[PDB]
């Protein structure tokens, strides 16, 4: 898994075309979204991750929760972004993992938004440009699931 | 070299704190920028790249031009972004490659802009949400 964390003034998106044969079904309310004061997590689920979806999910939750706490962000936004890596996991695995991360972060008490998986989106972001405003992590499973 | 290409309505930046001991010397004018209708090229120069700075520059220039032509962008903005990779080049090498990338795209007739190197920067970008508007590439020498 590759994660790119952008501490932002806002994040907005507009659902445009479908980018997969199997996109996440979406409601009308999900076509557009916007969130202010927000740790935006751009995430590519990698092929390596398919080995243990739960381990990398847990690890992504912990890691992102920590950057949010040291930048004082109460809002986090999970943003599917296949473009952060070259050895990409299969959509279905990626969709699963992005949800566990998302739900994982909600369970921690944060205010979490998400953009729909499987679509091209217009997006706006405004990076704060602090030392801690731009961070990346590579998170891989250390051992296969049971 | 990792390259992330974002066809945007605009790109806008503001230099904040220095992120290296020796950041690229810049003018006051260079402290803020903006460019519109722009292919934005976020680039991380990687350690592997040090083996052939000219070869990697060349295929980066060619690759970025190709997308710029597909996307119909006349404006290209070169945006140094270390966080596209964890396996980075040394700053001196990173700047050499970025300079070549800049001048190579300037050579070809694009309206080319850059952000200052060695700094933390606040930035704004609006991605057009088109199929071709987000593209990434790994570009690595083969001596
Ligand atoms: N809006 C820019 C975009 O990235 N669109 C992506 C993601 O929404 C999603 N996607 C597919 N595979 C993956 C993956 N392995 N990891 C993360 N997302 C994925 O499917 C789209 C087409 O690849
Ligand atoms: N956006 C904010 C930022 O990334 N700031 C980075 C880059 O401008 C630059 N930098 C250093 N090394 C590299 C490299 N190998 N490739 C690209 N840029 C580099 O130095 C800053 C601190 O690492």
């Amino acid at each position: 898994m590759r994660v790119l964390l952008i501490h932002s003034d806002y994040i907005e998106y507009e659902v445009k075309d479908k980018a997969l044969k199997n996109p996440e079904p979406i409601s009308e309310d999900m076509k557009r979204g916007r969130m202010e004061e927000v740790l935006v997590a751009f995430i590519s689920v990698e092929k390596v991750d398919e080995k243990n979806p739960e381990e990398v999910s847990l690890k992504a939750i912990e890691e992102i929760s920590k950057v949010a706490e040291q930048v004082k962000a109460e809002n986090v936004f999970v943003y599917p972004f296949a473009h952060l890596s070259s050895e990409l996991a299969k959509p279905s695995v990626a969709m699963d993992i992005l949800n566990r991360v998302y739900q994982g972060l909600k369970e921690r008490g944060f205010n979490v938004g998400k953009a729909p998986f499987g679509y091209y989106k217009a997006f706006k972001i405004s990076c704060k440009g602090h030392p801690l405003a731009e961070l990346s992590r590579t998170i891989v499973p250390e051992e296969a699931r049971v």
